[PDB]
């Protein structure tokens, strides 16, 4: 899978 | 701010 | 899924 | 202000 | 879902 | 003032 | 003033 | 879920 | 102010 | 999952 | 602020 | 898996 977080 | 995605 | 919060 | 979304 | 508050 | 929405 | 939201 | 408080 | 999200 | 808090 | 993701 | 924290 994949994932991300942005500030 | 904050944004996230997770598959 | 995905999600976000804005100030 | 504040805004949010969550799937 | 989603939601918000405004001052 | 104040305004709100919640789904 | 004060405003709040909680899902 | 999500939530916020404003002064 | 304060805002939060938790999936 | 994911999560965030904003001041 | 603080943001996190964990798969 | 994967994970992250942002300040």
């Amino acid at each position: 899978n994949f994932g991300a977080i942005l500030s």
